[PDB]
């Protein structure tokens, strides 16, 4: 039988799958190279990998799980994960193989949904990034713009971004922003655009120039977009998760959730970004609580 | 210097990794006492599963040279002490003095253990501390599991259990409770709560276990129950609250009572983790480091 199937071999998947194997768990771990960082050249932070590319951070991580002979891997699109009348759960996927698990840990991570801005995704990655945490040191110094649509958002968004470079420009794309947060910014010669984008400029996903809707053009080198994101899957709403009063699918610090059986690790758990050490460190938690459940019920 | 980091461990190194990527100043402290150096490798860390704890120290230290804000030393920290100003005073071991806006400490716990005659030889080599680390190097052994407190006993037990089920249970002269006695004799597992005289087996590596009446047992290695404790008073000088978890944290981020005061890796949980957990305790601390510097210097 499988003790866990792992939906996801990114940081967390990985990680929780590394621990659960060296556990001497049954494990399915699936994955199918749709990781929202694949469009990104690099990846920092991430304590003795800093500088690593994110194929090369898989593709090792993926060996070391493959060393413990519980761990499976299949390199598949997991479209259903239904519980049967037996317990188990079904995994099928989309060359209708099926599998069955006694436990499954969601590891899926999630997905940018973009500003309504055309030709955008080809500079996310290059020169267009969503964490200043991560891809700030790489643009430190540059002329930057920050595209926000949401207010909250912005003001939170610059403060930040402003660490890395104080040559800023604020693109809402269409939005209002509050005089409030119009003044703050201005008093530190960040210029806010609220007219909508009508263009970028610049070969091949590096940023030159902003073409605004009044015809009006500036010359920013990248910058941020803040993104709001989306599961990919409808697993948590397949498998009945529910909401909690702290508006995640998650009910302790461990991954466990509403559902006897199903854990989550990684950014499906928070459905906001984090980085690669976190997502590992939350698969590692995840492994804990699967052993410990296994444990508890049959000794 | 906007931070100093007490530590160089997971916690510290990822800390100091995204600070220094942050602009941030930062002075890092280190003085060669993990509690881990006494393994010979280390396990469950993602990409770097197998790896020697030094090489591991050794590949993030160069790793946060990369960065030119962040500058590292080598000597052991003795005071942390606040200011006049608000600021805090960092003296080390050769009286060097350091002055820094805010403090993240990072230096791990250490480890009492059971009075028993040279077990440190054993500890890293034969005997462990935690299954998730080391039991599959251990699988289907002979295995004792030393624990002096009942409280523990039972679950150490049922963990340890998963790798090995050739299991012996020494109190080392202490009782354990009828109702934990029976759920081991129904799992075939034996339990000796005498005294224990000896630890036999060269270089570290367990061959028997001689107790106190004369008894003595084949037994490859194990697991002892240690009580940890932390190395320094640095939590004590600085005054942070005990909040009602057991913990001198307020938040997920390594936040405490008194401000510019932050914590990371096992000093957080004052209980063990892993290598990959305290690293990302590294990394939620720079982020709130670095938030609350953005917010006052705006
Ligand atoms: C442009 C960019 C740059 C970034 N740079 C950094 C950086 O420098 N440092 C950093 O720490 N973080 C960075 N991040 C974020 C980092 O990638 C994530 O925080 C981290 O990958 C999240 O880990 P995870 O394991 O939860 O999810 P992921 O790594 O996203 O893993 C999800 C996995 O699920 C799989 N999957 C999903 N659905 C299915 C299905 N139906 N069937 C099978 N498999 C499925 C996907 O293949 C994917 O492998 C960056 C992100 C982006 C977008
Ligand atoms: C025998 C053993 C085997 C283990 N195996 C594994 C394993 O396989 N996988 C795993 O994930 N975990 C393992 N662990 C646990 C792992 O080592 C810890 O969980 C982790 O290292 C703790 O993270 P930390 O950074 O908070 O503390 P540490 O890594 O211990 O960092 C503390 C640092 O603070 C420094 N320090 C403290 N006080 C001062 C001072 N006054 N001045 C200067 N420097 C100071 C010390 O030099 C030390 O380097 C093992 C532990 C032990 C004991
Ligand atoms: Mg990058």
């Amino acid at each position: 039988y499988i003790d866990c199937a792992v939906i996801g071999a990114g940081p967390a998947g990985l990680n929780a799958s590394l621990v659960l194997g060296r556990a001497r768990k049954q494990i399915a771990l699936f994955d199918n190279n749709t990781n929202r960082n694949r469009v990104t050249q690099n990846s920092h932070g991430f304590i003795t990998r800093d500088g690593i590319k994110p194929e090369e951070f898989k593709e090792i991580g993926l060996n070391e799980v493959m060393k413990y002979p519980s761990v499976h891997y299949y390199e598949k699109t997991v479209v259903m994960i239904t519980k049967q009348s037996t317990g188990l759960f079904e995994i099928v996927t989309k060359d209708h193989t099926k599998y069955l698990a006694e436990r499954v840990l969601l590891a899926t991570g999630m997905q940018e949904e973009f500003p309504s801005i055309p030709n955008v995704r080809e500079y996310y990655g290059k020169s267009l990034f969503s964490c200043p945490y991560c891809d700030g040191w790489e643009l430190k110094d540059q002329p930057l713009i920050i595209i926000s649509e949401n207010e909250d958002h912005t003001l939170h968004m610059t403060k930040l971004v402003y660490n890395w470079s104080t040559d800023l420009v604020i693109a809402t794309n269409g939005n209002e922003l509050s005089q409030t947060i119009m003044d703050e910014l201005s008093n530190k010669n960040i210029p806010v655009i609220t007219e909508s984008i009508r263009t970028l400029q610049g070969e091949g996903g590096y940023l030159k120039k902003v073409e605004f809707h009044s015809g009006l053009r500036i010359e920013r080198a990248g910058g941020f977009i803040v993104p709001t994101f989306f599961r990919p899957n409808q697993f948590i709403e397949q498998l009945g998760c529910e909401l909690q009063s702290n508006g995640t699918f998650v009910i302790d610090d461990f991954g466990r959730t509403s559902e006897k059986n199903i854990y989550l690790a990684g950014e499906t758990t928070t459905q906001g970004p984090s980085s690669l050490i976190i997502a590992a460190s939350q698969g590692n938690k995840a492994a804990i609580a699967i052993n410990s459940d296994i444990t508890d019920e049959r000794f």
